[PDB]
């Protein structure tokens, strides 16, 4: 049928609130609130600093800590979520300009 509204799935170049639930040696991982869907995603190493030299996660992000991530890319059960791009102040898009990587 006709109908949209979508909500229980995060949505593609949104942004939306999170809190790091585990920090790995390479990255954190990142629970998204709000949505119905309990989703959990990923933040790489290089998904927390500019084009860099990165020592460790560990001082980049505490456990229980809020933060806040952007919906890079939902696919099945893998849900993608960047950092670096939603600053960490009010939470505006860092993204000017991007390309899509693979399809």
């Amino acid at each position: 049928g006709s109908s949209g509204s979508s909500g229980e799935e995060p949505t593609i170049g949104d942004i939306y609130n999170g809190k790091v639930t585990s920090i790995m040696q390479f990255g954190c991982f990142v629970q998204l609130e709000g949505l119905r869907k309990r989703w959990e995603g990923l933040v790489h190493i290089s998904e927390l600093r500019r084009e860099g030299r990165v020592a460790n996660v560990a001082d980049v992000v505490s456990k229980g800590q809020r933060v806040k991530v952007k919906v890079l890319s939902f696919t099945g059960t893998k849900t993608s979520l960047s950092m670096k791009d939603v600053d960490q102040e009010t939470g505006e898009d860092l993204n000017p300009n991007r390309r899509r990587n693979l399809v």
